[PDB]
């Protein structure tokens, strides 16, 4: 089956969620605002032009679509958790970290060698935005060697908290898994929670690295009495990691296979050399 | 006919190229270097990962050749003048903008699913080194929506400066096109000039863009009576531009394939929103 219709179309989705956010966030903050919160006037540029390409991202999907004779998805509604310019950075590195499994996954149902091309080139770019913003929030701009995949539904799981609702069905999420802490070094204590009473029985933590693949582990029990399940971040990882409860070993690798998952995953900021010490 | 481990090595090459760069120069340069030229202790330890990650896109690739029972190339050698962190800082630059379009080339040769997806993970990695080293530079990390490819012979072209020989045959280079300017906004007319004798008859300036493909003109003549071509920056294209001389227009995609190449490509860095003010 040729899935590249369905693979852009979720990209769509995708870039319709990103490119709401910096055109909303564009419009309700200026480079005054940038300044007072310690940034440059060049900082509020490449803002915009954050905004302007994620725009041509979205508006190049539209018209892929169309010459492939689809219908293209249109946006859904959305809900950003911003107050002040430092809000906006965080949403904007959530985003962008989000993007790359996206088209990674995504990437993997694209027939064409040129279609690969243009959007692999759009992977490119978002890259670039995730840098931009790692960086302005004092996290190391390349933190691993290697981006790796995530499943269309666990691109949903990342993006439910800022989805309101859609007007058509789109990829389902799994239940938010919550991290405590999120970010860290190696031998990081992770505690986790489920958004759902999901079923514990022979649940795994599944840690996702771009560098190893899928690293499994039992989860232990909260040092505080809480009951939460925990996970500690193995050695030898790289990157931005995603950590996801699975089924047992079902799957070898879950960032092409979510059909073991049970909660999750969410993005884990392994300490890295570049961030701000 | 499947041209994995041709595109795989040529790969190895550049990885060759940039590891050795990275190395030599975090064994000549420290963090107090890097902060008596304006930078801070997070930019030298960022420097060190791009270290770190760059072997590490070395290593893979060698591994990954030999599990497909290929022979890896060795490395070539260099030539890398040791100066300044301005320097280093610009070479790097240099080196991450231009393995991008090498990554994006040599993805369409990599027949396999799974190892297209490890591959994009790496050029993911690169982009973000190239948009550290914009940033540090003053050029917008982020300059445009897409990056866009070249051929091999191309990307030999980029790198020549820095290669002393290699052991084995290796892609040619084009004669080098010099550009002045190097950097600057459409409409800017850039006098272009190339390293060898090239007959002129049919000779067309190529603009090869991410986000609209190659744009072909006419050559023009400088004013100033120096009878250099020149070449216009055209309206529409956004991102980093690579300009070359080409020979006819039966060739339109330049950037997929050489076969009409007579002098370059080189770089432009074309002004964008996130360029220093
Ligand atoms: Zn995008
Ligand atoms: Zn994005
Ligand atoms: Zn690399
Ligand atoms: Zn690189």
């Amino acid at each position: 089956m040729d899935m590249t219709l369905d693979a852009l179309n979720f990209l769509l989705g995708v870039e319709h969620l990103a490119s709401a956010f910096y055109v909303q966030a564009v419009n309700n903050f200026t480079a005054d605002d940038f300044k007072a919160a310690g940034l440059a006037q060049r900082d509020y540029d490449q803002f915009v032009g954050v905004r302007n390409n994620e725009v041509d991202h979205r508006d190049t999907l539209i018209s892929v679509i169309k010459s492939l004779g689809g219908k293209p998805n249109p946006p859904c509604k959305y809900t950003f958790p911003v107050t002040d310019v430092a809000s906006v950075l965080k949403v904007s590195r959530t985003l962008e970290n989000a993007d790359k499994p996206a088209y990674l996954g995504a990437l993997r149902d694209i027939k064409s060698v040129e279609l690969r091309t243009s959007v692999q080139g759009a992977l490119s770019g978002d890259s670039a935005h995730a840098a931009f913003f790692a960086y302005l929030t004092g996290k190391a701009p390349a933190p691993g060697p290697v981006d790796g995949p995530l499943t269309q539904r666990h691109i949903a799981t990342l993006a439910q908290d800022f989805i309101v609702s859609c007007p058509y069905p789109a990829p389902k999420p799994f239940p938010k898994l919550t991290l405590s802490p999120q970010s860290g070094p190696v031998g990081t204590v992770v505690a986790t929670t489920c958004a759902q009473d999901v079923d514990t029985n022979g649940v795994m933590c599944a840690i996702i690295s771009g560098n190893q693949g899928t690293l499994m582990q039992r989860p232990g029990q909260a040092k505080d009495g809480s009951g939460a399940a925990t996970c500690t971040i193995p050695p030898g990882v790289k990157g931005i990691l995603f950590i996801a409860w699975v089924r047992g070993r079902d799957v070898l690798n879950v960032g092409v296979d979510d059909s073991s998952t049970v909660c999750g995953p969410n993005y884990f900021l392994l300490s890295a050399l570049g961030d701000a010490v």
